[PDB]
RNA sequence: AUGGAGAGUUUGAUCCUGGCUCAGGAUGAACGCUGGCGGCGUGCCUAAUACAUGCAAGUCGAGCGAACGGACGAGAAG
């Protein structure tokens, strides 16, 4: 499992004297073979925050249906104000994505896709929107089984 | 299918909303520094402001009369 630190953020809680600072780490973990997850970790130092985030991400993983390195179909993943449009591309296109979306897609193993963040650019909600889209993706075989037909009947 | 990336900035910290700003491409460009060559293009966007000077619409003698011109070659011998 490869892991990428998306963002590290120094948050503060106010106390009677001064402030208590902590580090929050958002991390994406993936095998580059259709499995991806994300996690957050809070600690007094960034290495420990990253370690906790990685453990949480490994706890939470999703399976991404793929077709030769790209998604089966266009999808818009939404979470809160996050919103990420994603569209299958052709080989050699590359991953046309910005910010946390690229982390999520590359670690999921997608190498050719087009995307656009249409909503909030706050990294955690961007990641959640991307994961929501990948979760709602569908594959031809599963939809054929659900609709009680064959792939050939599906495509006519 | 030939095709679509985002970032900074409101808070002690947060999410949202929201504007501002930046990274790209372009030009009949101008300016600053600098500047070797070749090829192909482009070059008063302003004052439809005023313009010295030269040139940018002539040609036809196989339409016509006239004028100039004077070969080829006549005559006298100074
Ligand atoms: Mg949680």
């Amino acid at each position: 499992f490869e892991e990428r630190v998306v963002t590290i953020n120094r948050v503060a809680k106010v106390v009677k004297g001064g402030r208590r600072f902590r580090f929050t780490a958002l991390v994406v973990v993936g095998d580059k073979n259709g499995r991806v997850g994300f996690g957050t970790g809070k600690a007094q130092e960034v290495p420990e925050a990253i370690k906790k985030a990685v453990e949480a991400a490994k706890k939470d993983l999703v399976v991404v249906p793929r077709v030769e390195g790209t998604t089966p179909h266009t999808i818009t993943g939404r979470y809160g104000s996050g919103s990420v449009f994603m569209k299958p591309a052709a080989p050699g296109t590359g991953v046309i994505a910005g910010g946390p979306v690229r982390a999520v897609l590359e670690l999921a193993g997608i190498t050719d896709i087009l995307s656009k963040s249409l909503g909030s650019n706050t990294p955690i909600n961007m990641v959640r929107a991307t994961i929501d889209g990948l979760q709602n993706l569908k594959n031809a075989e599963d939809v054929a089984k659900l609709r009680g037909k064959t792939v050939e009947e599906l495509y006519n």
